[PDB]
C-alpha cells in the first residue's frame, strides 16, 4: 500500500516544436502533466487536477493525460478561456525556448473548488506558473495549505517562466513564499541564482538556508544534481548523454525523484532520497533523446537498463 | 496612375493545418492579410495597417508581408498582447474549420492613432473580426468614416468568426452596420442567410434591399458567384476544382475582385464589375488548390492560363 499517490497540478499545455520547416509537432506538455506522465510511466500513481480549455487541445491533453494513466477526474474544462499553447525555439534552452501564445490560459483560473480531496502521505508537487496570476496563485497556495494540514507532502519546482506573469514584479517574492512551504524544492543551477541574486549555487544554498528545506535539489545539467540536506552538501552524477531536445528534461527529473519517494517506506531518509536522485538523473537524460517532453520518458525497464 | 492602392486591415494570423499526423504546417493567414497578399501577387498595390503581437508569429507574419511587397509601413506590434494563432480542422469548412487559441490577439487593440492617412479613390477592405471587441471595432468604424469621408471606398467582408467575439450577441446588429456602410459587400450563401435570418439567397438579398448596397457578390462555392447590383441579378461562374484545401478561397475571391476594381477606371461599370468577378472566381479556385490560405494564391500567369 505503501505507493502513495501524487498529485499534481497547474498547466497541461500544448508544444509546438519544430520539425522539419515550415512544420510543428504537436507535443503535449506543462511542466506538471510533464511530471504526472513520468510518474506513471515509471508504474507509480499519479493524479491531475486543473483546467484546460475547452477546445481541441485541452481534449487532446487530457487524452494523453489518460492514455499514460495518469487519474484526470479533477481535471476540468473551462468554459471561457482557451488551453495553453506554447511555441519552442530549439535553438534556446529552458525558459528562453518558449514562447507562450495564451495569456492567461485556462488553467490560471483554477478555483478553490477545483481542488480534490487530499489524504495524509500522498504528495503534492507544484511549479511557479501556477503561481503567476489570481485566481490559479490563491488557490494554489489554498491547495497548499490543506496538502500540508492533512499530512501530505509538498514539491515545487520554480520552473520560471517569466512572460506567464501580468505583474512579473510579483515573481520574486510570490515564488519564494512557495520555496518556503515546500518539503522538496528542486531548482536549476541558474533558477537558484536569479530567485535569491546571487552568482553561485554555494551562495544560493546559503541564502535559502534560514527556510530550512528538508530536501533541495539543484540541477546540473550534464554534470548531474547537488544535494542539499540539513548539514550535507552531496554531488550525484550518470551518464551525460548528448541532448536532442532538452525541453521537459527537468520535469522528467522530477518524475523520477518524486516517484521514489512516493514508493518509500520513510522517504526522509538519505540512502532513499540519493537512490530517488540517481534515478531523477537517469530520467532527465533519456528524456532528451526524442522532441517532446513526454516522449522519451522512460519506463523502468529503459531506466534500468540505462542505469546499468 | 490608376492603380488605386487597397488598404486591408484586421487580423494577421497564423494557420495550423494539420499535415501528417502529430504535425501542423505553419501557414501564414489572417482573411485581410490573405486579400493583401492575393491582391499583391496580382502585382496590385496593397497595404496593410493592423497589430500583430511583438513574437515570432507576428515577426513572421510582418515577414510574409513585406516578402510579398505588401506595404507594412503601418503593421505595428502590440507591446502585450499575442498574435492570433488558429488551429485548423480539414474536416470541417469556413468558420466551423478554425479554433481560435488568442482571444483577445493583438489586433483587437487597433487604437485610432494606428490609422494611416487615406486618399479619394482608395479602397479599404474590412472583415468582421475587426468589428468583434474594442478598441478595434470602434477603430475600425472610424477608418470606414474616414475613407468614406475623403471619397474613397470601401469594401466588407463578413467573413464571420462568432467565437472571437466576447459578447456574440452583438453581433449581428454590428455586422450588419458595417454592411450599410459598405460600397461592396461579398457573402458566402450561409453567412448572408445567418446575417438576415431567411432560409434563401432570394430572401436573404430581399432583406438587405433597404441597405442601398453599390454591389453585393454572393459566393456560391462550386457554382460561382452572385452579382447583384440595382435592379440586376446575374450569375457569374467558372471552372469547378476539386478543392485541396478551402482555407481563405473566399479571401482569394475578394482578392482577385478587389485587384480588378483597384486598377478599374470606373470600377461602378456593369462590364468592369462582372471581369472581377471572373477573376474573383478563378482566384478562388485556385486558391483551393494547395494548403494554407496564402500558398496557391495565383499571379497572372497562372490566372490567365485558367480562365483560358
Ligand atoms: N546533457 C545531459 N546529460 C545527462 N543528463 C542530463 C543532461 N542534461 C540534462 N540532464 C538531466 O536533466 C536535468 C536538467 O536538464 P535540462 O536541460 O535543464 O532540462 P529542462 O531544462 O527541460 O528542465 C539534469 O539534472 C540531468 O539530470
Ligand atoms: N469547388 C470549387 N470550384 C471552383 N471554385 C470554387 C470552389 N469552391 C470555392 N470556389 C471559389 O471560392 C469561392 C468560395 O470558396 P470557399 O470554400 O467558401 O472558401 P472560403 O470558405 O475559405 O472563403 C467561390 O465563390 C468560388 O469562386
Ligand atoms: O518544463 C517544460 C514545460 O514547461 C512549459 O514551458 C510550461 O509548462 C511547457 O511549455 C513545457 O512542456
Ligand atoms: O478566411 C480565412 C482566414 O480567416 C481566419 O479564420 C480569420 O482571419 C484565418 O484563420 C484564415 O486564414
Ligand atoms: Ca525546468
Ligand atoms: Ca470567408
Ligand atoms: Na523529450
Ligand atoms: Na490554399
Amino acid at each position: 500500500d505503501s505507493m502513495s499517490r501524487v498529485w499534481l497540478t497547474g498547466d497541461a499545455v500544448v508544444d509546438l516544436i519544430p520539425d522539419g520547416q515550415q512544420h510543428y509537432l504537436k507535443c503535449p506538455g506543462g511542466a506538471p502533466a510533464n511530471v504526472a506522465v513520468a510518474i506513471a510511466r515509471l508504474s507509480g500513481r499519479s493524479a491531475f487536477f486543473g483546467r484546460v480549455g475547452n477546445d481541441p487541445f485541452g481534449r487532446f491533453m487530457q487524452q494523453t493525460l489518460t492514455d499514460e494513466q495518469v487519474d484526470c477526474q479533477h481535471l476540468h474544462f473551462d468554459p471561457v478561456h482557451r488551453t495553453s499553447t506554447v511555441v519552442v525555439d530549439l535553438d534556446e534552452h529552458g525558459e528562453r525556448s518558449f514562447t507562450f501564445m495564451v495569456k492567461p490560459s485556462a488553467d490560471q483560473f483554477l478555483q478553490l473548488s477545483d481542488i480534490p480531496s487530499f489524504q495524509k502521505g500522498e504528495w503534492l508537487h507544484v511549479c511557479s506558473i501556477a503561481l503567476a496570476n489570481q485566481p490559479s496563485r490563491s488557490s494554489t497556495f489554498a491547495a497548499i495549505a490543506q496538502m500540508k494540514e492533512v499530512g501530505g507532502y509538498v514539491s515545487f519546482d520554480p520552473n520560471l517562466r517569466e512572460e506567464v506573469w501580468s505583474e512579473p514584479q510579483e515573481l520574486q517574492a510570490t515564488v519564494m513564499r512557495a520555496v518556503g512551504l515546500a518539503d522538496v524544492v528542486k531548482f536549476s543551477e541558474e533558477e537558484l541564482q536569479f530567485l535569491t541574486g546571487t552568482q553561485s549555487i554555494e551562495e544560493g544554498l546559503q541564502a535559502i538556508a534560514d527556510f530550512q528545506i528538508p530536501l533541495v535539489v539543484v540541477t546540473l545539467g550534464a554534470k548531474g544534481a547537488l544535494v542539499a540536506t540539513p548539514n550535507s552538501q552531496q554531488i550525484v552524477s550518470g551518464k551525460a548523454v548528448k541532448p536532442i531536445d532538452t525541453t521537459g528534461a527537468g520535469d522528467a527529473f522530477v518524475g523520477g525523484l518524486l516517484y521514489r519517494l512516493s514508493v518509500a517506506q520513510d522517504w526522509h531518509n538519505q540512502a532513499t532520497i540519493l537512490d530517488a536522485v540517481k534515478w531523477a538523473n537517469g530520467c532527465g537524460a533519456l528524456a532528451t533523446t526524442q522532441k517532446g517532453a513526454m516522449t522519451a520518458l522512460p519506463n523502468q525497464a529503459a531506466l534500468y537498463a540505462f542505469l546499468e
